[PDB]
């Protein structure tokens, strides 16, 4: 017999309480997978589900000392763990799961299949998910004001759209995106609109994750990056002045792996799932201590070219090279965006961009040509070519040019190599970088006589 | 006769609960030895096992207040510990144990004998664990693409196969492996294949273990690498600039030991079993604190020399000396690898490699000749020969050489030592190494003190 | 028992130090992998800890325990490839 | 009770000092082999600590504690072959 065990068995049959691989119980309440560790929810589930049981059982789940017994049975009857958050194309709302690829919306049991334990936190209203509305027109005008639809701004606008649209996709992204531009360009407006659109899947964390060591001790500023689909960090401490701690390349290389290592306070979990699109907002170019191909492989940049200025400075805004258009600053827009007026309009816009840009595999791409630092490392790769075995037959021509040969290796004097390199690049402008490049790749050929087995591309091509 | 005690005795007689020296209470549920200090599993085992007990006892174990009583009895009945996880040639799966020496898969009672307290975490499908299948063909193609089967890459591929196959052995591996290579070469793909093949016997950890104090204080980055068979700390902090903490040699020595000291905080434990083979996916050659002969024995390296360039940058990579081959990137390969596709094919390949490379004893061997940072103390070994008694019979030759005969030894002045060091290597590039060697190996000879009683290797070999 | 080298390179009392607590009433304490002090850049072994280890009783407690004294019956052996240094 | 020179150089109260709490009701405290300040580098005998050790009360709280008031009865003796130096 034991009525309470029968009730526990039925509640297990409905398949509502589950055990995760992080050792925590997720319950299914109000058409959403709720999850908590300091306020256990199993008694809430028992009291909520008491309606579906027969009449002889529902009158017994009213005493707390019996809901706790049913809880004990349930906890002792769960042995096998399950894996959660395995679908990367479903957006979970506080009352269901919107399917991005098909466009349909599921609620109730239909949404139970997809174990999504991080929801936006606000209900999905199907009367606002419409293309035609005054809010949609106002939002479209605002977006066209922030990023104009001109001819010279096509690529930058497309990259902006792709970056904003990736905030819906629940996979791991392979770039970091920098929003760059002068003051009053609309970057924080995009931040606030995006937050109002995707709710609790948006987290703002300090700059410490980009400068401090990830592991160290406790570091909740990265332990809160667990499963959130957008991490947006602002106010880069411009490094033009001295005393500014530069950005570390290994931090960039560590914020791209599908799992970052960092733990909260009073916790041992040191593995966080990294679904987040990381967007860093800055008005000044960033500085990297070490630059290589790996760092150039994980940087993207979006530039803002519009100033919303009050008339008292409009003339001052009309005489600057850092903009391309000046508009009237709106005093009441911050209050309107704060009130979540453009929430579902922007969610619809985001879903349309997601459908457009999601060619069977959507991948964030890097743009190293727009960062001033990487120009030096790109031009050198486009100017100097390393000699190899295929150039052995033309060794006489290389010797006639001014090079020397030793042990089937082409080499030139260090001072001669420096003069040849400085023939097309500024020695004083990038002295430290040039010295680092020369020393790092220096490989002696003969006894001492340090040299580098690389020659100018134009010199090699020209006989 | 106090029925609950009879039930406790009956459950204890089957040897399903055991006490380990650390104080853990491992329980045998669902063909696996689970243990969890958070939610004790003894009540779970009682409820699971009530089926086998007689009809009178079975109905008594439906009330939590009685399962707690039986658990108390069982806890008070276990007075003797037991040694766990002793057999190092067995691979524990979530539904049994695979005998790596033979190949048979044991489940149920036959797999109970081995007190393997860790598991991969997934079932073993004998249908997929097969030699021929499309997944096997694609996986073999990928592996041959990462490390080519060419004759020049013979030793490298052999070491690569051995380093990966040592992830199945349950012994205490005696070396460290460095996955070193340029960007976009295949290190992360191999890490993900290994992570999806070995399962939960694989953990990622930060760089604190290799750069900071192992003991210090509470360090969960060492408590989690207990009984793990593969630890994959990665992303070394770009030691090219030499502006960051170097990996302390003491850490390297303490890591390659049968026990590693960590986690002095709570949940009693101070020592952890170092079953793991540590692989550090680097990007530049490592920089150490103090180079010694002991640290020359506990370090290896595997070099990846095949690029996976985008079609736009195929030409640029085709002219780089850091790549011995250039191929075209596959966009959806990572999606398939992370989707647990090549999970059993790679386990089969690893088992085959394990059988191939396992002589009567398998041992990892270092390759210190690869690391440039270890060259100088190696070069000194080939450039300096200590005084030998049998070399005394060269009086005329010693007089012709110019050495000073003092205390039945050949000594030279400090200026002569500096001249010999300059003639042995570049002064600027090896001044620190020469000074450190002179300071460490200084003896009592020549004028006053600070004299090295070691002749040049060529001079010592010569009469 | 084998414990890390925090015994020689830090204040004995400090906070909770289970490393010294597990040495309670032991006989053979091996500590290995001592850094080379010839090259600057490593904290040296303090003479205070060396003097304290020779006392009959040593101070230090485990975590979630009120027992703060531990008898020093042990022989401490440090395995090092380089000569040690002291303050 | 026998204590080291830890109180003769560092701040008397400062942080959690075991000897600060151990001076509670102990009738005698002895320090031996003082860290001679004659050679350059060694800290001078802390005049603040010597001045603060004379009062009939002891202020000090160890780790995981709140009581800071101790009755002082100990006679303090220092033994060494070097003349003390106080800045
Ligand atoms: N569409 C718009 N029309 C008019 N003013 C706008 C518009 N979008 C933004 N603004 C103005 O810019 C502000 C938001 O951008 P702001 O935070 O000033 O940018 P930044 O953070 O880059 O300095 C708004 O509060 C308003 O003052
Ligand atoms: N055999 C292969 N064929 C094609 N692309 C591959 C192959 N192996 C890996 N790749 C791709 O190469 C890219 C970079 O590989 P990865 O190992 O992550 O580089 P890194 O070693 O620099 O971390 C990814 O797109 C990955 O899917």
């Amino acid at each position: 017999g034991n009525k309470l065990f029968n009730i526990a068995q039925r509640i297990l049959d409905t398949n509502s309480v589950l055990l995760t691989e992080r050792g925590d119980h997720i319950v299914w309440i109000n058409n959403s997978w709720k999850f908590n560790s300091e306020e256990p929810l199993i008694t809430k589930l028992i009291l909520s589900i008491r309606h579906q049981l027969p009449k002889e059982y529902s009158s017994e789940l009213l005493c707390p000392r019996k809901r706790k017994t049913v809880e004990a049975n349930i906890r002792d009857m769960l042995v096998d763990s399950v894996e959660t958050d395995t679908y990367p194309d479903k957006l979970p709302f506080k009352n269901g799961v919107l399917d991005l690829v098909d466009g349909m919306f599921y609620s109730g049991d239909d949404a139970k299949k997809y174990t999504c334990t991080v929801s936006t936190g606000f209900k999905f209203d199907d009367t606002k998910f419409v293309e035609d509305s005054p809010e949609m027109e106002e939002l479209m005008n605002i977006i066209n004001d922030i990023q104009p639809l001109t001819d010279e701004n096509k690529k930058n606008r497309e990259l902006y759209e792709k970056t904003l649209s990736s905030c819906l996709c629940g996979a791991t992204k392979g770039c970091l995106t920098f929003f760059f531009g002068e003051t009053a360009t609309g970057k924080s407006t995009t931040k606030r609109l995006l937050k109002s659109a995707i709710g609790d899947l948006f987290v703002e964390t300090g700059q410490t994750i980009l400068t401090d060591v990830l592991d160290k001790g406790p570091n909740p500023f990265i332990a809160n990056m667990h499963l959130k689909r957008s991490v947006f960090c602002s106010e880069l401490p411009d490094f033009a002045c001295s005393g500014s701690k530069k950005i570390r390349s290994d931090n960039i290389k560590k914020l791209t792996e599908p799992c970052v290592i960092g733990r909260p306070c009073f916790s041992n979990k040191i593995n966080n799932r990294n679904h987040a699109t990381i967007i860093i907002d800055t008005n000044y170019k960033p500085v990297f201590d070490r630059i290589d191909n790996a760092l150039m492989r994980r940087i993207a940049v979006v530039r803002f070219r519009t100033h919303f200025s009050q008339p008292s400075g409009r003339e001052a805004a009309e005489n600057n090279d850092a903009y391309d258009k000046v508009k009237l600053l709106d005093e009441g827009l911050d209050g309107k965006i704060q009130n979540n007026r453009y929430r579902f309009a922007f969610l619809y816009l985001l879903v349309k961009w997601y459908k457009k840009y999601h060619i069977p595999i959507m991948k964030l791409y890097p743009t190293p040509e727009e960062i001033p630092d990487f120009a030096f490392y790109l031009k050198i790769g486009t100017l100097l070519v390393s000699s190899s075995v295929k150039h052995i037959p033309l060794m006489t021509d290389l010797s006639k040019k001014g090079y020397i040969l030793y042990d089937n290796v082409v080499t030139l004097p260090l001072t001669t190599f420096q003069q040849k390199i400085s023939k097309y690049f500024n020695s004083r402008l990038f002295g430290h970088d040039i010295e680092s490049f020369i020393n790092r790749h220096k490989k002696f050929a003969n006894v001492s006589d340090e040299y580098l087995q690389y020659i100018f591309i134009e010199d090699i091509s020209s006989p």
